[PDB]
């Protein structure tokens, strides 16, 4: 029975508006609808890893889990068995997955985080599920932002805080956020960003809808502007949406959107938006192909659509060699040459760099770089050849051509990361000086970069 080298993903997200499900939601799992959707002769394969989000959720766990199950085993005649599932308040993440992939799954963490301060903290927030598939790491986010088409700052604040504070995967990697611990980064959710048009236009939005000219709202959605101004889910990916809006409309239709200002609403008005998104983040070089990214047409029991985005996502076997794990592989070695980092910080303290990767026991430690001033007022740290050879468990080819190695760039003075990046050992070329480049976060904002040369020895 050969391990995988690639499985799909689904995700949902779906603001369910407080109301129970009706009878059927088959679509959302088959990506029928609006958008980019599945074709039918793949009706019947089972997704690997099912992800469901839900907000505004108004179900136990129990009664969500057993639509979900009874769902899947109608459209696959599949079983599947549930990896995780966590709730805050109404805001769920269910992970299900084939019964084959119980043994490849481990490492299962779950964590929240709620958003605002007293008057905004008791409703919006985030949770999440991490895991182990075989040698591949996997997060999953569901968060409900901050509502309200004048708040696009709000939901930026609460995404840099459930990056900051979403405690998943290997706590080892302590420099890092979640948008650096996984191979595959999946954040969705009621995300609430609005199309940014003047609510006189709210019948001529309604008029583009029907007509399917999306475009000239799109250039007005905010997520897409405050991601273009580099606002917030910087150097994630997002399919192109080519599905209608997906709230809010009238409930147990499709053909009206509910959009002018209500006592219910505040007096806020709610041009038609597409709240509800799927965003990703890959380390660089491993193979993720969004499949489908739509809203479902046929569920209307909430004022949300459900949407739904399918990918394949390369993943790794669980390498043994004679050597590795539990020992160096004496004929496997990363190399950096002509190293510096590039920082947008203000401060004069000394830097070390730290390495970590799956693919060497502990981390490593670098000596500290050289600070110089930069030609437009950078600090530039030069690391030279100075860097640390770094001793991988395995060095065959097969295994480490396919890792990455993680560097977080510290403060002598306080050990604080100032800037955190990835560099892939997916080469051109073993026993080679080649380029490398991150660019470096912090919280998730650009700090600056970090670029040299590799070269890497493998037993080829
Ligand atoms: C909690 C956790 C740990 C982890 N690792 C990788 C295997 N060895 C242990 C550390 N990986 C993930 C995704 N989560
Ligand atoms: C034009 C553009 C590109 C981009 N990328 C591309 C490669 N990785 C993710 C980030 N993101 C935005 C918001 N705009």
């Amino acid at each position: 029975q050969p391990e995988p080298d690639m499985i799909t993903i689904f995700i949902g997200t779906w603001n369910m508006g407080n109301a129970p499900p009706p009878k059927k939601i088959t679509s959302w799992f088959l990506s029928k609808g609006q958008g980019k959707t599945r074709d039918d002769s793949a009706d019947y394969i089972p997704h690997d890893i099912y992800v469901i989000g839900t907000q505004e959720d108004p179900l136990s766990e129990k009664e969500w889990l057993e639509i979900l199950k009874h769902s899947l085993q109608e459209i696959t005649s599949v079983t599947f068995k549930t990896v995780a599932i966590h709730t805050l308040w109404n805001i769920r993440i269910v992970v299900l997955a084939k019964p084959e992939h119980e043994n490849r799954i481990s490492h299962i963490c779950t964590d929240n985080v709620k958003t605002g301060i007293a008057n905004t903290l008791g409703n919006k927030g985030a949770v999440g599920v991490s895991f182990m598939f075989n040698g591949t790491s996997l997060g999953f986010v569901n968060s409900h932002l901050t509502s309200g088409s004048e708040k696009k700052l709000r939901r930026n604040q609460n995404y840099m805080n459930i990056l900051r504070f979403l405690a998943l995967g290997d706590k080892k990697l302590s420099p890092f956020n979640i948008t650096h611990r996984f191979t595959h980064l999946f954040w969705f959710g009621d995300l609430n960003y609005r199309v940014d048009l003047p609510t006189w236009e709210a019948e001529t939005i309604i008029q583009k809808i029907k007509q399917q000219q999306y475009a000239d709202l799109l250039s007005h959605d905010q997520l897409l502007t405050e991601r273009r101004e580099q606002k917030v889910f910087l150097h994630f990916e997002e399919e192109e949406i080519t599905f209608a809006p997906t709230y809010r409309f009238e409930r147990l239709t499709r053909d009206k959107y509910a959009y002018t200002k209500q006592k219910a609403t505040g007096m806020k008005y709610n041009l038609p938006s597409w709240c509800d998104r799927v965003l990703w983040k890959s380390y660089p070089l491993v193979h993720v192909v969004c499949q489908s990214y739509g809203s479902t047409s046929d569920i209307m029991t909430s004022d949300h659509s459900p949407v739904f985005a399918t990918f394949e996502a390369g993943v790794t076997s669980q390498f043994v060699s004679k050597n590795g794990p539990g020992t160096v592989d004496s004929q496997g070695q990363i190399e950096f040459l002509r190293c510096y980092a590039t920082l947008k910080t203000k401060s004069q303290t000394k830097f070390y760099l730290e390495f970590h990767s799956s693919c060497l026991e502990s981390f490593v430690k670098s000596q500290e770089g050289e600070n110089e001033e930069g030609s437009e007022g950078e600090l530039v740290v030069k690391f030279g050849e100075t860097l640390p050879k770094l001793k991988p468990i395995i060095s065959d080819p097969e295994y480490l051509l396919d890792q990455h190695i993680l560097i977080s760039i510290k403060s002598s003075d306080s050990d604080e990361s100032y800037g955190e990046g990835c560099i892939a050992l997916r080469l051109e070329a073993t026993e080679t000086q080649l380029p490398i480049y991150t660019p470096l976060t912090h919280h998730g904002e650009l700090t600056g970069h970090f670029q040299g040369e590799i070269k890497l020895q493998t037993s080829q």
